[PDB]
């Protein structure tokens, strides 16, 4: 069973690690240079990585110390550029790697997001994934605006209808044989095979038809973050790739068993969702070299940068806490228990935060090729995940080191591909032969669902000019 390898990045400087952009090897500060992204995409194909997963936010981390100042000083997800920006340049110099693009449903109308994602599916020729998020950082709401007549109790009913609209536009609005592109007959599209979706739900009214012709995948690969409670049903119904945060192999066994139970509960197969976990790998020729590289990175750590990120991630303002108390005495159950699973307690909170300047809230794996490859196989086979969203401490070295030191060992163990399967990203990852959604995927119910329903031609009046 092949391990899926993804690079996790974001159009910003400090993503999952604080202060390590200061390292002489890091080009994190080039997030705003086109050459960083095109070099990254080409380097991913040298190692046959499946996908570049680009995160995004539109709010700032202003919880720690009550301001965004510490986040600005260590560039902790600010500044952040639009992750759609460099996709076409990266697709131009690559053939096979996919691009996961994060876009929130909170602020952008579905009709317009549908066109922006369809446009990327055209230009990349079927290599885009949509990471579906619901923005949560508070300054985004304040700076962009949210409609206050919407009950947040109903966010997932809202999110369901949002996706319904997207799936109708992408799958149902144009039939497969609408487009003719026929220079001799002069018919570009047959308007009797284009259909207004006539959507009118509780939250969205979209009467018209999609303004884009069918793209190679139609619906981009759906990526979603793992979630609990009500959000776990939303994720299990729609996700083709699910991005999870797990801190131990033991906890992963339950998370991935639960997700695949929820997939079946939604009418899908246990293997319909590919599960990717956050992981940071520091490696080298030996365990000793990997460890010295780890400590070298940590010497650049900015603990106040990781406290800004923690503040936004958990809501806890560490300026209210005590740096010298031991971890085991931390008040908050949820963070104390996750920090304890992440470290190997009697160390002060200060000592833990410094170590956590690499890895964020995800596990960190340090070792030479054997120890690293061993644990990667343990997460996949024992933990039940399908692969990894590999976060960086330094970039691009984190990806380059993985390719140089780990990929040859994974290939020798038969776990990593040494060439690409042809076709769309969905064909590569999910395996449908046409690169379209599985018939059990909720998008598939709009496929051909407007055949014989109202078309654009149905409204055409006579004309003396005809």
């Amino acid at each position: 069973k092949r391990i899926v390898l993804n690079a996790f990045d974001m159009t910003c400087v400090s993503h999952q690690s604080a202060g390590t952009w200061r390292h002489p090897s890091s080009q994190a500060a080039r997030y705003n240079d086109l050459e960083y992204w095109t070099n990254m995409a080409m380097e991913l194909e040298r190692g046959c990585f499946d996908c570049l997963f680009i995160a995004d936010v539109v709010g700032v981390y202003d919880v720690y110390r009550g301001s965004a100042e510490m986040a600005l000083r260590d560039a902790d997800q600010v500044p952040v550029n639009d992750p759609f920006g460099a996709i076409s340049a990266m697709a131009a110099v690559t053939e096979h790697v996919g691009f996961g693009v994060t876009a929130a449903i909170t602020f952008e109308q579905p009709y317009l997001l549908a066109r922006r994602l369809s446009t990327l599916d055209h230009l990349t020729k079927g290599r885009v994934a949509w990471n579906v998020v619901s923005s949560y950082l508070n300054s985004a709401a304040l700076n962009i605006g949210m409609d206050q007549q919407l009950a947040h109790d109903e966010r997932y009913e809202m999110a369901d209808e949002y996706m319904e609209v997207m799936y109708k536009l992408w799958e149902g609005s144009w039939e497969d044989d609408a487009v003719k592109r026929d220079k001799k007959s002069g018919v570009f599209t047959d308007g009797s095979k284009v259909h207004p979706i006539n959507h009118q739900g509780k939250y969205y009214k979209v009467p018209g038809f999609h303004i884009c012709e069918p793209s190679p995948q139609r619906t981009p690969v759906i990526f979603q973050a793992g979630a609990s409670g009500r959000g776990s049903k939303f994720a299990a119904s729609n996700a083709e790739g699910m991005f999870i945060l797990t801190t131990s192999v033991e906890q992963a066994r339950q998370i991935t068993t639960d997700i695949r139970n929820q997939a079946e509960a939604a009418g899908r197969s246990r293997d319909s969702i590919k599960i990717f976990m956050l992981l940071t790998v520091i490696t080298g020729d030996s365990d000793e070299a990997a460890e010295a590289k780890y400590q070298e990175y940590l010497s650049y750590a900015n603990p106040e940068g990781m406290l800004a990120l923690y503040g936004g991630w958990t809501g806890i303002d560490f300026a209210k806490l005590d740096p010298d108390e031991p971890l085991q005495a931390m008040e908050n159950d949820s963070l104390r228990t996750t920090l304890e699973s992440l470290t190997h307690k009697k160390w002060t909170v200060r000592d833990v935060i410094r170590e956590r300047c690499i890895g964020g809230l995800g596990p960190v794996l340090v070792g030479g090729p054997q120890k690293v490859a061993d644990e990667l196989e343990r997460w996949v086979d024992e933990g039940g995940v399908d692969g990894f969203n590999l976060a960086y401490a330094v970039t691009p070295g984190s990806v380059t080191d993985f390719i140089d030191y780990i990929v040859p060992e994974l290939r020798k163990r038969g776990r990593a591909q040494d060439s690409y399967k042809p076709g769309s990203l969905r064909r590569k990852l999910i395996g449908t032969n046409d690169g379209r959604v599985e018939s059990t995927h909720p998008a598939a119910q709009y496929r051909d669902a407007y055949v014989g329903k109202e078309s654009v031609a149905d409204r055409t009046q006579p004309s003396p000019f005809a």
